[PDB]
């Protein structure tokens, strides 16, 4: 289904069914109708094989996120956290964010009554809330393009109903079912990165 997995109680979130579960994600990007999106579904693809890649050279030291953040603390010293896996998280938290805000959005009904069946409204929302203050004019640039190329609203819940044969209303209930489990994540995942003083404010 591709529901993320509960939040446990004690918040730990296992690295490999989570890796998993967002390896979901990018594909959705590729249903849109341009290379346009290929650099932010490639950063966020990009970082889920970076931390993947740290995850299987030993899966039970990597058991969870935390173990991840605690193992490259200790292996990188001074280094970390502007290093492996815990960076790549760092920027994949963000592109998840974006992806949240940007439903979340439109679940919502946030809209321009000026122009109802666009999303740029929600993307923007969802950019400025989640990576616009990490990235420079040169970058922001790259970004606005995809803002003015995205698709129609009706034409993206089409995208996202290729399951069949489901009104826009019953997409957009399965995209709110899906959003509690994943914002929790994520809301974890940040309020981890503050806990370990493992964020990072430099821009790209
Ligand atoms: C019900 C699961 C829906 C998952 C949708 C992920 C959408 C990606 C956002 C985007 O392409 O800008
Ligand atoms: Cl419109």
């Amino acid at each position: 289904e591709h529901l993320l997995r509960p939040l446990p109680a004690d918040k730990q979130i296992e690295t490999g069914p989570f890796l998993e579960a967002v390896s979901h994600l990018p594909p959705f990007f590729d249903c849109l109708g341009s290379p346009v999106f290929t650099p932010i579904k490639a950063d966020i693809s990009g970082n889920i094989t970076k931390i993947k890649a740290v995850y299987d050279t030993n899966p039970t030291k990597f058991r969870t996120l935390q173990n991840i953040l605690e193992v490259e603390k200790e292996m990188y010293g001074a280094e970390w956290p502007k290093v492996g896996a815990t960076l790549a998280l760092m920027w994949l938290k963000r592109g998840l964010r974006f992806i949240q805000v940007f439903l979340q959005s439109i679940c919502d009904g946030e809209r321009d009554e000026n122009h109802p069946n666009l999303i740029r409204v929600n993307a923007t929302k969802a950019y400025e809330m989640a990576l616009k203050k990490y990235h420079g004019w040169i970058v922001q640039k790259i970004f606005q393009a995809a803002l003015y190329a995205a698709p129609y609203k009706s034409d993206f819940l089409k995208a996202l109903s290729k399951g069949q044969n489901v009104t826009e209303e019953e997409c957009l209930e399965k995209v709110r079912l899906f959003l509690v489990n994943y914002t929790a994540t994520i809301d974890v995942i940040y309020e981890m990165y503050t806990r370990m003083n493992a964020e990072l404010n430099y821009k790209v």
